[PDB]
């Protein structure tokens, strides 16, 4: 543990009781550098400054794989999990390693060209899997250089095989790449220093590129970020006076949200209560998180009247009308236009590390208020939450007696629609509201 003991006030309402913080029971010997979670939110990984790795089953509260610094390659350029949280891919400067985390073992090791000092982003995408017998994946490796490699990875009970199947080269360096595993296609989207976003999409056996268009009213703005909601087949392109929300299936600008200038690479999106009804991807709310390029403050913009009330149609399979007479679970609800969305803004003080839940409905944060020597030291932290839909803030004071934490909090990542992980030096805290993750 991170202290001799922690002290909190006893809860006086059921609402307070549901607001929870707990330490993850495992930790690293040096500060945590990087954290990640699988797409299905089952599996969490943390990587220390010393390359140590811990992979953790969130719902079962147990360790799946722990590797110390001396059990790891001496270089580690990237980590990634498959979308189901059963495999991890680790990349050193010259080697990739594929581990089974469900039944721990090394399935495969493969040597690979990297152009160091090349920065890597790695993504798993489903290929032609099915079922419990064998699985196929595409493993995509993106280099800041503009190089994109795609590997076909087959996994079996026994072991695995891999092959470099495609290689692409972009005309500019890559600021940011993302994967979109959509219902229509596997897609890789890259924002380059040119300001272009190039999307490579797979149809059948063949990848093809397209260059996306931002809102033509705003062509001189610097492009700052891209972010995808893969199941809606939507890409968000952030620039300096807003964000363009683009349908990648039918190639179509759906809306431009108005925002202040956004700091490069700091933008994310969550949407709530996602359901698909008669060709419509519907959500109850949309939330954006970004760092304001002027004030360097972290901001949360929340749009919507919330669930019990209305919904927003984010995208449609077919951008045509359709009088299908089928079951519509949202009958008693109002469909809203983009222009009649209500916008609520929450700005966070620099002192806090904050992060929103995966559906954008809750913001959580932590700040160290104070510390004092015992002759070790005692620290007072504030743990807080904000419910974006009820407009309700809650905070708990957390006193740590003989704390072993000397770092400022961060980095941080959503772990479910009601729970977040916040790094505290070499520990991680889970903070949530009414979350089944506890405990």
């Amino acid at each position: 543990g991170w202290s001799d003991h922690d002290e909190l006030s006893t809860d006086t309402t059921l609402h307070e009781e549901k607001f929870r913080i707990e330490p993850v029971p495992v930790h690293h010997q040096l500060d945590i550098l990087k954290i990640a979670v699988s797409e299905n939110y089952k599996t969490f990984a943390s990587v220390g400054l010393d390359r140590s790795l811990v992979v953790w089953d969130l719902r079962q509260w147990c360790t799946k794989l722990v590797l110390s610094k001396e059990q790891m390659p001496r270089t580690l350029k990237a980590i990634a999990l498959d979308p189901q949280g059963n495999y991890v891919s680790l990349f050193s400067k010259d080697t990739l390693f594929i581990l089974n985390v469900e039944s721990p073992s090394l399935m495969l090791q493969h040597s690979y060209h990297s152009k160091p000092n090349s920065k890597l982003n790695v993504f798993w995408m489903p290929g032609t899997h099915k079922d419990d017998e064998w699985k196929n994946f595409e493993l995509v490796v993106v280099e800041s250089s503009g190089e994109i490699q795609v590997f076909s990875l087959t996994i079996e009970i026994e072991g695995a095989d891999i092959a470099l199947v495609e290689k692409f080269q972009l005309s500019s360096p890559i600021i940011k790449s993302i994967s979109i595993v959509s219902p229509t296609a596997n897609r890789i989207a890259s924002l380059t220093e040119s300001g272009e976003v190039t999307v490579y999409s797979k149809k059948g056996p063949v990848w093809s590129p397209k260059i996306l268009s931002q809102n033509k009213n705003y062509l001189t703005e610097t492009k700052k970020d891209i972010y995808g909601i893969a199941m809606a087949d939507i890409l968000f392109l952030a620039r300096d006076s807003g964000v363009d929300m683009i349908d990648l299936k039918n190639d179509e600008l759906l809306h431009s949200f108005t925002l202040p200038p956004i700091k490069v690479n700091t933008f994310s999106v969550g949407v709530s209560n996602s359901r698909f009804v008669n060709g419509q991807f519907r959500v109850s709310s949309i939330s954006f998180c970004f760092t304001h390029a002027v004030t360097e403050k972290v901001l949360y913009y929340y749009y919507g009247n919330e669930s019990n009330e209305s919904y927003i149609i984010l995208n449609k399979w077919d951008q045509q009308p359709n009088l299908v007479d089928v079951h519509d679970p949202d009958n008693s609800l109002a469909s809203l236009t983009f222009d009649e969305l209500q916008e609520n803004i929450h700005e966070v003080e620099d002192a806090s590390e904050s992060v929103m839940s995966s559906d954008g409905l809750y913001i959580f944060g932590m700040r160290r208020k104070s510390s004092s020597g015992i002759s070790g030291e005692t620290q007072v932290w504030e743990v807080w939450m904000y419910s974006q839909s009820e407009k309700k803030h809650r905070s708990k004071s957390l006193k740590m007696y003989n704390s072993l934490i000397i770092a400022d909090p961060g980095p941080s990542l959503a772990v479910s629609d009601r729970c977040v992980a916040i790094v505290l030096g070499n520990y991680v805290a889970l903070v949530g509201y009414g979350s089944e993750i506890f405990r």
